[PDB]
Formats: C-alpha cells, structure tokens, sequence
C-alpha cells in the first residue's frame, strides 16, 4: 500500500530529526519528496540517497523566513514534479531561558521561523492547492502550542500562534479540498531532545538515563520518548486522501502529557 | 494491501448500524477479528453471519451496554471466542432533542446511562484483559458535542462531555500498561440518526430536505458535506493501530471544521 | 458595596465547604441565601446564624437527586423570596478508586448527584429565570472538569458532564438575560480536602504538610490551596449585574494548575 | 469601596477604546493610571482629564514595538509612583484580508505589535513584580485567540501567541504572588467595530442595524456588542487582590461565541 502515491511533499527543515524522517517515510508511501533546509550541503545528500533508493526527490534548500528563497523553492517543486499536493512546515529550533534573560531578538527570530515561516509557505503552496482543490498543509506545531512550560516564552509563543494560523487558514480554504492541521508532538527522541538529556545530565550532575527518566518524562505519563517513525506516521494520516474530514485541528501524539 | 489490525480482536458495541456497522466491517477488511454487539440480537446474527459469508472472522454477543451483567458476559464469550480483547470501541448511544423544560429527567439520565456509564462498564471489563497483555485500544465514540455546546442536547452533550472526561482518567491509569484511550469526536456525519434528523427539521420548519440540510446542519459546517462512516472507520483504524501507541487521553476530531471556529 | 442587593440565591450543598462560605458571602453582598443541603438539621442552623446577623436566609433542604424535593424546594424559595435570581448547583462528594476498583453503582451516583443534580435544578429555575429575562446559574465544576486525574473515573466524568450541560443551557437562555458558567476550582482548603491530606499523611507515613506540599500540591504552580473565600469572590462576580456578558464558560481559578 | 487602592496600573494603547475605559474604571476603583499609546498628545489630554477629576495619571505614550520607549515608560512610571503592580498589555490594531493577498510585512507587524509588545512589558515589569512578590499581568487577547477567523491570519496568530505567552509567563511567576492572564473579549462595542459595521453596511448596501444584527452578531448567541465597561469590569477583577488564585487562563466574556 501506497498511501501518499506520487503526492509531491514540500518538507522545510527536512534535513534533521523529525522532518528528515517524515520525508524517508513519505517517499516510501510513494509522495515525491522536497528536501528543504537551511544546510544546502545535507538538503542535497539527503535527496541524492532518496534517489538512489529509487525514490522521486529534490533538493531545494531555502531559509523559510525568506520569503524570496521559499517562494522560488515552491516554483522550482513546480517546475521538478508538476505541483505541490503536500506542505509540512517543520523548520524550527529552541532557546530555553527566564523571560528576563530572554533577549527580544532570539524571541523575534523564534515566532519569525515557526510561524512568519509556516504564514508564507501557506500563502504561496494556496494558490496551487486551490487550483488543483487538493491541498494537505501540516505545520508542525507541539504540546507547547497548547499549554505553557517556563522558559520556552518564544517557542511557546511560536507555537501557539501557528495553532491559531492553522485554524484561520482551515477556514479559508475548506471549500477548495485543503484540509491544515497542527500536529502536535511531545517529547520525541531527536537530536535535539538527546542534546537537551545531555544538557540536563551535566547542568544536573544525574546519568543520562536519569535526566531522561527523572526530569524530561515526569509529566509524560507512558514514561516514553516518541520515536519519529511514530510522528511521521501521524503525518502520513493527515497528509493522506483518507483524512480529508480532518481540518482547523492541533492533533496531538503526547503519550498523555495534555491529559493530565 | 496491507492488515492494519491483523492478530487483533476487536468488540465494537452499538456495531449492528451507522458508525458501529462501517467500523466493524472496515476492522474486519483491516484483518481485525470483530464482535457485533447490539440490542437487536436479531441485527447482530445477521450481521456477524454476512461477515463469516465474506471471509471474516465475525463474533455475534448482542447486549445493553446499560446491563453490565450481559456486557461482562459478552466480554467472556469474546475471550472464550477469540482469546482476549486487544481493542474496545464504545460507540452505542442515541440521540433525544428537546429544550430543557419539556427534557425528561428519565430521557437525560438514560443518554448519561448508554454513552457515558456504558463506556465506562466496557472499560473496567476490557482493562484487566489489556493489562496482564501489556497491549490495547479504548476507542470512546464521543462527539464534538463533546467539547462545545448545542441548544436541546442537553443530555447528548453532558453524556459526550462525560466521555472524554473518563476517556482522560482511563487513559492517565493504564499509559504506562501500554494501553490507548481516545475519544473519536465526528462532527456530522451521513448516517439514518441524522437524515432522520434532517426529516424532522425540515417537517417542523415546512422547508425542503436539502434546505434543513444546507441551510441549518451545514451552514455552521466549513467543508459544508456530511461526512462519510468510511472517513470515521479510517480515523479508528489508525487510532486503533499499533501506529498511534503515543496518542492517548485525547478527543481526537474529524469535523469538516466545524470546532476550528 | 453590595454587588447581589435584591437578588434571591438557591445553593445546593450550602451546609459546609465552598457552598457554605458562597451563602455566608453572598449574603454579605445583600442576596437573600437559601441553604440546601442532605443535612437539614445543619440547614436550619446555619439559616438561624444567618438571620441572627440581621440576613434573609431560609432553610430548604433537600437532596438533589429528588427532583420532586428539589422542585418542592425551588416553589418555597418562590413563596419566601418571590423568585430564584442565582442558582449555584454546588451539591457533591468524591469516590477515589482505580477504574477496576470503582464500584459501577458509585459511579452512576457521583453522576446522577453532580451532573443530574445540576440539570434538575437548571430545569426547574430555567422557566423563572426566563419569565423575569434575569438570571445567573454557576455549576461548581473542578479543573477535573477539563483533565484527567487517575482514580476518580466517577468525579472527572461528571465535572465534564456539568460542562457539557452549562454550554448548553447557555445557549437555551443567551437571548433571555441568563447566564450559565461552570466555575472549576483547583485544590481548595475544606474539610473534604483536610480530610485527604490527612488520609494521604497516614497511608504514605508522611506529615500532613509533606502531604500537602510534596503530593497534594506538585502540580499546582502558586504551590498553595485556595481559600473558599477567593471561591466565593468569583462566584460573586460571576453572579452579579456586572458579568452579563459572561456565559456557556468554564471559568478556572486554580493557582495555575491547566497552565501546565 | 476601590479594589486597586494604592496599586500602580501600566495600559498600552490606553488612548481609545477597551484600553481607555480600563484606565478610567481603574482609576475610579483607585489605581495610580499610567496612559501609554501612540498618540502623545491624546494621553496627555487622557491623564489631564483624570488628574482634573482627583485621580493620578501619568501620560507615558511609547510604541510597544519599541523596546527602549517602552523601558523608558515603564522608569518613568517607577520614578513617578514608585512601582508598577498591574500590566495591562492592550495596544493592538487589525488588518482583515485573505491569506494570499495579505501583506507579510503587515502579519509580522500584528504579531509585533501585539504578541512582542507583550513579551517587552512582561519582560520590564516582571524583575519589579518580583522583588515585591505582587503582580498582576493582564494580556488583551480576543476569542480570536482561541479559535479561527478567515482572513485574521495576522491577528488570530498574534492573539494565540499572547496566550502562548501568558501560560509561559504564569508558570515563570505563580511562586511569586503575580498573575498572567489574557481577557479574551468577543464583539466589544467600540469605535473598531462601529467602524467595521459602517464597511459591512457600505459593501454589501444594507443598514447598520442589518449589518451588526443579521452579519457580525449571526454567530453570537446573546446577539449584543459587549460594552467597554463589562470588559473594564472583568479586568478590575482580574487585576484585584481577590483574584491572586487566577493565572496561566484564557479569560472569556464572549457572549457565549466560544460555548458553541
Ligand atoms: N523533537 C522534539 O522533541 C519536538 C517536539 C515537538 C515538536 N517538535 C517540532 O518539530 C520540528 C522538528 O524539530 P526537530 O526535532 O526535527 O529538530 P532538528 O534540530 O533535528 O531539526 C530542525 C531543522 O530545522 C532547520 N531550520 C531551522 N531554522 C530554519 C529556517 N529558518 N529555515 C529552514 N530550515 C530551518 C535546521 O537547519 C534543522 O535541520 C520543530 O519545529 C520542532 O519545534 C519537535
Ligand atoms: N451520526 C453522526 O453524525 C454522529 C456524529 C457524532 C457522534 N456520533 C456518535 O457515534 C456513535 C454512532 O452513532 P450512529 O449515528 O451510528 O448511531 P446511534 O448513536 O443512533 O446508535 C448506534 C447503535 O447503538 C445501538 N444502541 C443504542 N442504545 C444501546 C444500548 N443501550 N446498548 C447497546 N446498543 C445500543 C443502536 O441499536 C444502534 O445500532 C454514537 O455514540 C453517536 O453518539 C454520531
Ligand atoms: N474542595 C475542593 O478542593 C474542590 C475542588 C474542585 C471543585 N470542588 C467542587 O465544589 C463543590 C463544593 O465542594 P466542597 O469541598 O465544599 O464539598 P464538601 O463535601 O465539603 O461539601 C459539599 C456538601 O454537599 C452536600 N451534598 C452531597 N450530596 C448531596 C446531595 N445529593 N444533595 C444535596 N447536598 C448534597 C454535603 O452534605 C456537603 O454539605 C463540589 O461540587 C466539589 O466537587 C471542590
Ligand atoms: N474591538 C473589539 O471588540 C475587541 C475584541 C477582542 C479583542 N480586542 C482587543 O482589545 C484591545 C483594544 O481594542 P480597541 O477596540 O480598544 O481598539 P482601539 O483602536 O480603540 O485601541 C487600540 C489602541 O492601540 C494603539 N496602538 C496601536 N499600535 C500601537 C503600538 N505599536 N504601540 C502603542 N499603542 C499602539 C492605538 O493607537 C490605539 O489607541 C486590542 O488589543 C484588541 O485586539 C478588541
Ligand atoms: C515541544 C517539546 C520540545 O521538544 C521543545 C524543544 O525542546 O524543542
Ligand atoms: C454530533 C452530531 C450528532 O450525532 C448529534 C445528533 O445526534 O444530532
Ligand atoms: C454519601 C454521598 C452523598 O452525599 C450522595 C447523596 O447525598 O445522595
Ligand atoms: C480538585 C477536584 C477535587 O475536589 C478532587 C477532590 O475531591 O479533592
Ligand atoms: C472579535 C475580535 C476582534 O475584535 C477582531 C476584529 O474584528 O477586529
């Protein structure tokens, strides 16, 4: 079964971690897949290993706070596989500080990536999606678009913000056959995550399996990092024909972090 | 193809019509071995035996979710059956509208009794299955009268309400017995409950069928379509999967929009 | 200085806790106060000490799964004060058991008494209210009306219901000058809870402030109980002239508790 | 009775509506005011008319999108009355459009404007609510910070961030007797709206009583503008000591919008 058969996916920050994954597990449900990252170096390792495998891919690196560079990566996924079917707005990174020691840039550049990036890849994959009355659009969102954690104002921020980005987009365009939703994850076991542990573990003095048990999971009540093969899964759902009833939603894969 | 539930036994109550009967035949395609239960006993025999003339592994154990004497012994003829039960679906209920003046008590306290205490007996009695097995899946059939209100569905909202109230604790008390449980929130969906409905908005408003439909079912409804029991079947089968082990303690939604705004 | 002067309030369970102080306050606010409650000796005493303070305030117990004694009581508050202005559905008790353990009949009960309860009342004043285009309902919900806490299947699924049926009757009486909330509290300081910092104290061998500082309190953020006046505070506002435009919400005052 | 007695409250955008009304009801309830908009001379004129009155103001306009202005207001509030206990984070605009012809620049300005604005007020009353361990920060958010509006891309982003913001800022705080809430009004009667009546009224050729009853209010159950003063009034509450237990909350007074 071929559940994304040859729907062309446009995955920002697909280089690393969740978005890497979700472009493996895509092409293996047949999407062709956009590699798109900062790094243009791994963009074009990545898409050169997915081709190699047979798969359809492309490398088209862009900074999504760029909206020149993002939009021409969009028409250069037209020019490549025709259209795009599928946007994954998955670009992002964390800074953890007190708000008093929170510098305003570094809470700027936070909204400016995961949500100003998730408003124009949006504004620009529409008009192809509502053309074609097709669309999947996914921005990758977190539990920390639904409650507060002390120390993440800009990502909490960020977060919560393309929640409501998502919901006012669902609107516009579900006459058209677009569906957006917010996939919400989690802890997931990533580089960053393993990165955070073995900040936690030497900032704490406790093991590496300390900080992951003891502090990271306390309030995950599975006691479990999600796998990505878990998060893309999810996303091969929302982004397949079957879940076109799913629109305006923050879909949330916590192992019971938001039910308590 | 693939078999998204294959080895897994599936109990789906109110599964003799609608959402229940789309369910059980998409979980049975899913290579689910499933049990129609229902009070027709009649709809159930009937239902199950289409299913063994279709190839599938189809158990017939009608009950009243209500009477937690015959749900528990349904239950039993299910182990009995097939060995366990590594998936519950609770989604038996109906529907009674009125104001709350002219709602009778009674009425209120039996849509609280079928839809909420009925998911709550179907899980205490699947619990101690799932747990010495390490594995399983509630699936609560709620609503998105789950989260938001509707004028004259008193007792059908405080009932959905409740739901995902018990969905939450059950959830917090078996996450680390690697156990699911979710509360599926359909908005509209094409069934007999709604265009019945329909028929009645459209009686009591002298309006034509596609009037009622489009002009007041639809109207607070951004795809402005019922969904399918096939889109619901598809929610479930991915919830009730092996793929979603990290999704629990949610009112997990598919509704056209319509809690977006 | 008198935020409820000429206004009737019926509250159910008003002989102790957060229904007592509701009626002790309201009263202080210039309401005429009925206490109703099972107890109907501790009704007509508290009633008594009301009036001896120079306050309007009738006994009428009842149980409020007696929709025929609740109905018998609402015509009395009728005879007495000529109408019901406030409903505050307050009436409960607590069943803690993991769900295997959780008695199907105690279940059933905490619903019929905390959400059928609710809807009778709201039945029985609805027409009143909307005869006089002037009323206020205030369900006492609990944050355990909006997440899940292990051991209590019983209270969280009938604190959701209540939320259920406040969003609903909200929208049966918005246009008849009616508000309907579900106040949700977090841990307050009552018997009921001094009651389980001295249970928890005695089966984890713990002082009774370890029991409330390191067990009870982990996860509220302000790391306190509310008092029941701060309760009473929000019920007044909700109750008065002043939050007309408040309705069909579940109104949190929990130290921080769903922040998390 | 005066519920900010000998409180120090900062409004942005306290020059017109919701944010004018808050300063002269605070003020009334007797809170030290401190008007801060845009417009220089109109706060002037605002706290003339105050001190005229027996109240004390502080004219104090900064652009919130101004950090150092914005600093330099929040000193000058320090140097005339000694502290700053109630933030109000008001200041916003609006800017309705679809998603495809929806300026970036003017999406980054909305989220700017009012999500920033609020992180820099946070960030510069936060070491001064601290140190004397009372605080009460109040975000004006909208029902537009809950759920989708098609074309408020910019302003239901910015709106979900500031409750992102204030769930993050509560938990940083809730040891430290301060509060972080967002008021989240439905339709308020102001001159925004009673501007936006007049476009519906012009744009589709029917009356302003057809544009505000049959369009803006379809979707409001109480089919009514909320007033500035109900707005004022859950504000005062929120900004009192008696509500010292209410943090990390989306505050609602929608006329029940969000109840269906
Ligand atoms: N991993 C988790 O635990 C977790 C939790 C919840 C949700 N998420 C979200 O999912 C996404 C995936 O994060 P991850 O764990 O894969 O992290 P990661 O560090 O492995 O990958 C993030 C990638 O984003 C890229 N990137 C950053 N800024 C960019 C920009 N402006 N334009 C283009 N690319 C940019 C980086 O180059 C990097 O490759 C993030 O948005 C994150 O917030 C992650
Ligand atoms: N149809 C929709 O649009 C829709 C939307 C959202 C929610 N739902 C929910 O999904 C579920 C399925 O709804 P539906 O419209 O297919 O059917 P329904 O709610 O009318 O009930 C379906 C089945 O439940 C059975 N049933 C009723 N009471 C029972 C009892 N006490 N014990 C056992 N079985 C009993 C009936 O015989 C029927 O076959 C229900 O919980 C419903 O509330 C339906
Ligand atoms: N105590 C808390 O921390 C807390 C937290 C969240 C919500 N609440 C809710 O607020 C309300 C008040 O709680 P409390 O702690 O003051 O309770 P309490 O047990 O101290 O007092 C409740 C009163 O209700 C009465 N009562 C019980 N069943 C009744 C019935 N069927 N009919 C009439 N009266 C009945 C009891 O006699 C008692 O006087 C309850 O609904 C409770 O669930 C309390
Ligand atoms: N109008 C409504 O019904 C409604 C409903 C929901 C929420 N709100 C929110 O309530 C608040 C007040 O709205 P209003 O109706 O009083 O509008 P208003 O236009 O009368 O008040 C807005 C004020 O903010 C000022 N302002 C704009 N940008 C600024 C900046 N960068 N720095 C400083 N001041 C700035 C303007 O000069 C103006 O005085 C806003 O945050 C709005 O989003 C309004
Ligand atoms: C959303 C939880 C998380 O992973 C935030 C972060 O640390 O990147
Ligand atoms: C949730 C839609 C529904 O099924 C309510 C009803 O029965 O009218
Ligand atoms: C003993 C529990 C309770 O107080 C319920 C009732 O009054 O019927
Ligand atoms: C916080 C809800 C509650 O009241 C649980 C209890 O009974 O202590
Ligand atoms: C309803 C929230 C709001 O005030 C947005 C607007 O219409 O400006």
């Amino acid at each position: 079964t071929k559940l994304l058969d040859g729907k062309v996916a446009f995955i920002t920050g697909s280089a690393s971690g969740i978005g890497l994954e979700i472009a493996k597990k895509f092409a293996q449900e047949g999407a062709k897949v956009v590699i798109s990252d900062m790094n243009a170096e791994k963009c074009q390792e990545t898409a050169n290993s997915l081709k190699e495998q047979g798969f359809d891919a492309l490398s088209a690196p862009c900074d999504v706070t760029d909206e020149d560079a993002y939009k021409q990566a969009i028409e250069l996924t037209q020019k490549t596989f025709g259209t795009v079917d599928i946007l994954i707005n998955n670009a992002g990174f964390q800074h953890v500080a007190p708000i008093e020691e929170f510098p305003t840039a570094v809470f700027q550049k936070l909204v400016q990536v995961m949500l100003t990036g998730a408003f124009i890849g949006i504004k620009h994959v529409l008009p192809i999606m509502k053309a074609q009355k097709y669309g999947r659009i996914i921005n990758m969102a977190s539990i920390n678009g639904l409650i507060g954690f002390a120390g993440k104002a800009g990502y909490n921020s960020a977060k919560h913000g393309v929640i409501g980005l998502t919901k006012v987009a669902a609107l516009e365009c579900a006459r058209d056959g677009i569906t957006v939703n917010a996939l919400c994850p989690g802890y997931v076991d990533t580089p960053l995550v393993r990165g955070q542990i073995a900040d936690l573990a030497k900032t704490r003095n406790v093991s590496l399996d300390s900080a992951l048990e003891d502090v990271i999971l306390a309030m995950v009540p599975q006691k479990r990092l999600l796998s990505v093969e878990e998060i893309a899964d999810y996303a091969i759902f929302l982004a397949s024909s079957k879940a076109g009833g799913v629109t305006g939603q923050a879909v949330v894969m916590d192992g019971g972090y938001t039910a308590q």
